């Protein structure tokens, strides 16, 4: 969440800035208002506190001399009682309110709560794509089928199966569609390391604790599943940057200069409860490698740009058309200062889909998570971004490599797929014939 | 579970030898002639049942004669209502009982509740180890550090913020870690689909009834996680052999010479809420490659062999020495007939452990998911057996591959990991120099 002092003119603060983001977020500009109002509760609370510490001791003072005022002295007492009371109920209810408030909105950022104005910030296409069509890119071949056809004509998956063991959108991989998807876990795990990102494979569960103070609020009474374990309850992550961002959390990079900044190539499992139509490009439970970076505050703006560039490499990499657009204010979650989207080329769809986010968060979490940087306290900035949703980014693959006999495999992949084929033949016809 | 009809010698049963088998198992034996009691109220039910029925459509058949009786009509009729339900109740007691009674147990295994009397089946060493001591197995260097002290000093793993995320346990992998959990995954996906098997990656969630016929009662209250989805639950699995398992419930393999036998290559994350000392030996949340296979009936035995025997290939080929041991009846769970483990050499240890066991379940499963076997019904075998369960393997693979100044990489594994290191050396020291 934001600084307390960032609300108060009288500590440097500035809360037109923040109602002016605010509104940039199409959230509530009261809000800040009401903070400021319960702020000043908690501060009138805390120096009639400080008056009855004083007073107190004073009149205890004067009843030692005697060696009535007594009477005095117990109703100071309870009076405190009371006070203290309060202030707690103060700084509680300021700190919830503040925690509504989202992160300071990004000047380059566009201005809407419509996506229709997303920037559009660059297009990529590999050098023989003439332009984006209802063409697979990396064959010429005409974009026949859709993802979800052309992994069933591999017999790359299972979503009839899948769907009678663990029901909506389940689905069993098979064969080709598990080597696929460990192939890009590792071409991931290579790629990011290269770059001097650390492999860091999370944990998919998380102490309730913990996972509130990394995720917003209409993260759990919607995407997050539960896990009973016995008495107890843990969350399942709906993504690596959860657990990884809270990794440092009450640590001191007190030589940032030297030690940040700290870049991690997450992987894991990731769930989610909201899901959606048929294939493995919206569903349930899913592998992907994330960068998680910590910065120092001055830098991140910088790794934001280098962060973004690793994605469209990669995906480069795998000869995917794709277009990096820059997400409109009234769509960024609470922490996202700045957030780019690269969305890659379905040619069957014959659009844009989104399979990175890319985000600066600045300080808003590490703020939370006492992650402290260099010598009010300074903190780390962190940023967080895909580098690929395996399953989605399969989809993408399936549609762009596709032609009339089977899947070519990217080049890139080949070496991490036993017999290193080039090219898999599709196995089984659809109920559709033409 | 069982066929009713392997309890009734009237329909060719032998329950005798259900009993043996029970006692073998150190189960109740008087369940037994429970349920062959059980058996009987069922049978006199519907011969009362059967009995009305006739009398009934008699009854009505005088009264339409008549263009006092109907007296009697209403009469048969409450009581049909009565025995209709009491039926129901029988049939339902009566399977609630035949679910408690464990697979035969085969007449190899060794009839103990002691595991002291564990069949010795065979040991295997690499050729330059001479005996099972505390020496390193690979690099023959003295095995000085525990498995978790290697990983530590490799900063292949992080306990501490592990324990601080997810709790009891938890751990994230780092660097090493990670590349070796993955280089076993698909080492493991590449050994076996070599083999025939097909690689099929299962969800981790199951719906509870399709959970409940393929894992046994004490499975639930106690070793798996339930997952909350709004107001549905789920469990998380605790190995794909649960889902895998119910991948053909409901299908038959008419042509079984042709079609038979089926052999998957599983991959998925476990769970498990009962773990437990420090390390990723023992942990909630870990890898398995798993072998589940489906055969003829007449076949399975065989197969049983072929299946350890891979799992043997598998460790040979890591150069981890082994025993293999034929676990005593009255240490097997329900389903399995006949069980193995590969328990392999852990120096600092001195012990062998468990990596992996290896059952044949005949058609205890498939007869409840009903999965049938050629032209009462006849079922599939079913066998399961861990390739392996990768953190442990990483544990063993520590132990036996540690030198003075670090850890040597197992040939086999080289391949899957970025630059090919055949040593990566120890970067960090232990609180406890010597």
């Amino acid at each position: 969440m934001l600084d307390i002092n960032a609300f108060l003119v009288e500590k440097g603060g500035d809360p037109e800035i923040i109602k002016a983001s605010q509104k940039k977020r199409g959230d509530s500009v009261e809000l800040v208002d009401e903070i400021i109002a319960e702020y000043k509760e908690w501060v009138k609370l805390r120096f009639d506190l400080d008056e009855h510490n004083k007073k107190l001791n004073s009149v205890q003072k004067e009843i030692g001399k005697r060696f009535d005022l007594i009477a005095e002295k117990e109703k100071l007492s309870n009076e405190k009682k009371e006070i203290i009371e309060k202030e707690a109920e103060a700084d509680k209810n300021l700190r919830s309110k503040i925690n509504q408030v989202g992160n300071i909105v990004h000047e380059s950022v566009v201005d809407s709560q419509d996506e229709e104005n997303n920037e559009l910030v660059r297009t990529w296409t590999p050098e023989n794509y003439k332009k984006p069509e209802q063409i697979a890119a990396a064959t010429g071949a005409p974009a026949k089928l859709s993802h979800h056809e052309v992994l069933l004509r591999l017999d790359g998956y299972d979503p009839e199966r899948g769907v009678r063991i663990v029901g909506h959108r389940g689905y069993f991989l098979r064969n080709y569609g598990v080597f696929l998807n460990q192939a890009l876990i590792n071409y991931g795990l290579l790629f990011l390391s290269s770059k001097g990102y650390v492999p860091l494979q999370a944990p998919v569960m998380m102490n309730k604790e913990v996972m509130a103070k990394t995720a917003q609020l209409s993260q759990f009474d919607e995407e997050l599943y539960k896990v009973i374990d016995g008495e107890d309850e843990k969350y399942l992550i709906a993504t690596s940057e959860q657990p990884i961002s809270a990794y440092h959390a009450g640590e001191w990079f007190e030589s940032p200069a030297e030690q940040l900044p700290v870049r991690y190539a997450g992987y894991s499992s990731c769930f989610r409860r909201e899901a959606g139509a048929w294939g493995i490009f919206r569903v349930h439970a899913f592998e992907k490698i994330e960068q998680f970076v910590l910065t120092e505050p001055e830098k991140s703006w910088e790794e934001f740009d280098r962060m973004i560039g690793c994605s469209e490499e990669f995906y480069q990499s795998l000869g995917l058309p794709y277009r990096v657009v820059g997400i409109v204010s009234g769509e960024l979650n609470n922490a996202a200062a700045k957030k780019y989207d690269l969305e890659a080329w379905f040619p069957f769809q014959q659009e844009y889909k989104e399979l990175v986010s890319c985000s600066n968060c600045t300080d808003y979490q590490s703020r939370n998570l006492e992650i402290r940087c260099g010598i009010e306290k300074k903190y780390v900035h962190c940023l967080n971004s895909t580098l690929s949703a395996t399953e989605r980014t399969i989809c993408c693959i399936l549609e762009n490599y596709q032609k009339e006999d089977g899947l070519v495999i990217p080049e890139v992949l080949r070496k991490y797929i036993p017999g290193e084929p080039e090219f898999i033949p599709y196995i089984k016809e659809l109920p559709k014939n033409t």
